[PDB]
């Protein structure tokens, strides 16, 4: 069974795991495995920020770990997010945000009741003093310089004005990670840096957390020649974001939203390195559901099975594959697959969160 | 009445208060001016870091301000003093430490049971996150060039080896003041930047604090040429400090020490801008005990009596005052002061924890 689990939490979501022999070691000793994940709350949940997150959350207690969806509200107080207000950023994390993140894991299908969810105030407070001596501990053993040249954990340049704050970030995140006794340590690759510097400080902790690193979803819009040749892919990169409405797809979108940010997106004919559509296949269509993927030529009338994701990247390399029907079978899975989320949130009781904690709050 | 409070707080142990008009705001309008002074348990007591410190403890008490001593146990223990260990550094404190910072403001002439004696690590824990978001909102409207030109607060240079702690101190001991509601945050003038600092985020916290820094008493041996041609200051400065005990004058040092450090000193013929001696008069001697200053030379039978100190630099410059009856004045007055302190430490109660707390813990 031991295989069976690391292949389930180092499945395709996942794109680098530190270190696959210390989740062996964790296994073979049946150590228990605590997992969380960091959400700074801004904006609304898409499919970068809430699916593929929460496809590994499901993941993770297939394979039979505690997980744990954290709130990190001061983190997000420190880059101003929400217009900065630390009460609005708690009700958001309170009702809007922990509720999109419990829908996207039912989505994918996970169990919304069996993870935790916890605020970040109302674990310093729980904890106090433990959790300051936590910080200093890291404090103490690392350098100004790997703070600042782990920036990139929140999304922001190393040129870009800085503050303090946005320093101490970073040992408060490996605080979180000891705080809450995790072992399993999860986020996009992005937060890499800050994972690697809690393995850096385990020798005043007494474990070794193992960091897993999902693939961050890419956004529709890289049609802009950020061609990448050689810190100059952390700081280049687009993503999905919440700045660009257009270009991202939240999980509350109508489908006539869903169907012209599809259309509109890059798509090269046979170019597979960066396509913003066979990701959405790779990285979240596929995953959530592993039934053979099924596109529906025009010109043709035949359809087009492939048993999965590879067998389409290469019909895709060799053009025998339009874009516009695997846009188009893109967006009509994407609408059936976020229906029920687009129920709760526009029809249902999500209505009063998404609609008034997220959209009244903005002036 | 006014006046005389704000000379007896701007005395001669005084180098420098910002503001001398925002403390004259504070006292126009009927503001409670509340004090504390931070100490990071390290070493002995000696006069720099006791005797002047409690002589303006006890100035403050007769201008009719509240007073605190702070024993700022985690910032001890970023600079890893007294081997680095918390337990030890919390022992001194609450026992050899305080007792002996007491017993220094009753021999300068204060009341030791009018002062509040305050832990770092009680004090986090009863505000517990009230702590944690004041080192935030600090952070926030701070640089981190200001934080890195603030490494002086705790006698390290810029190009010393570094920790991310020794960063974290310069908003915790801003943060300190804030949390304290301290109205007068004195300490020695090394400690400006971070007044300067905590001036700077007043935006956050409602009102500026007003800054005394007193004069940092300058340790016996300066023959060394550190002759300053002009940060540069501060990096090169030498004091009184406690790696350098034949320079540094305890307020437990026996009579027969304290006449063979004040003997080996450095003591000019008629030069008075580098003089360790005749600092102990002037910011030791006579701010404890008013008198007219007394010295008998040897050659001549005729005593010599100034009203002030400023007399005594006089006759200093006109080389009409011999260095060696200099020496045995001040190390008699020296004698006769701290004598109280040396019963109660080496007779006494304070015995117990001068004998253990500190030589013991020490391998």
């Amino acid at each position: 069974d031991i295989e069976e689990r690391i292949n389930l939490i180092a499945q395709k979501p996942t794109e680098e795991i530190l270190t696959i022999d210390r989740l062996k070691q964790y296994l073979e000793q049946g150590i228990d495995l605590n997992h969380y994940i960091g959400f700074e709350i801004s904006g609304f949940v898409h499919l970068g920020t809430g699916i593929i997150s929460m496809l590994k959350v499901r993941d993770f207690q297939k394979a039979k770990v505690k997980t744990t969806l954290f709130l990190a509200d001061y983190h997000s107080w420190i880059n101003k997010k929400l217009g900065g207000d630390l009460e609005t950023i708690r009700k958001v994390a309170k009702g809007y945000f922990a509720e999109a993140l419990k829908v996207s894991l039912k989505t994918v299908g996970g169990d919304p009741d069996e993870v935790k969810v916890v605020l970040g105030s109302e674990l310093y407070e729980k904890l106090g003093i433990e959790y300051l001596e936590n910080i200093i501990k890291i404090s103490m053993n690392t350098t100004l310089n790997r703070i600042k040249k782990g920036i990139t954990i929140m999304g922001r340049k190393q040129g870009e004005s800085i503050s303090f704050a946005q320093l101490l970030y970073v040992p408060m995140q490996v605080a979180d990670i000891y705080s809450l006794n995790v072992n399993l340590a999860h986020g996009g690759i992005d937060q890499r840096k800050a994972h690697v510097i809690a393995i850096e400080v385990s020798d005043a902790f007494g474990y070794k957390p193992i960091a897993v690193h999902h693939h961050l979803l890419l956004g529709m819009h890289i049609d802009e020649n950020i061609r990448q040749k050689l810190f100059e892919d952390s700081v280049i990169d687009i993503k999905m974001s919440k700045s660009k409405p257009e270009t991202a797809i939240f999980i509350h979108d109508t489908p006539e939203d869903i169907r012209r940010k599809i259309r509109k997106a890059y798509c090269p004919i046979g170019e597979i390195e960066l396509n913003p559509i066979i990701e959405l296949v790779e990285y979240v269509i596929y995953p959530i559901l592993k039934e053979p993927i099924v596109i529906e030529n025009k010109k043709t009338h035949q359809t087009m099975e492939f048993d999965n994701v590879e067998q389409l990247k290469e019909a895709y390399a060799k053009k025998q594959i339009h874009p516009l029907d695997l846009k188009e079978y893109v967006a009509e899975k994407l609408i059936e697959i976020l229906e029920p989320a687009r129920k709760y949130f526009l029809e249902g009781k999500g209505n009063k969160y998404l609609e008034e904690l997220k959209n009244l709050q903005i002036t």
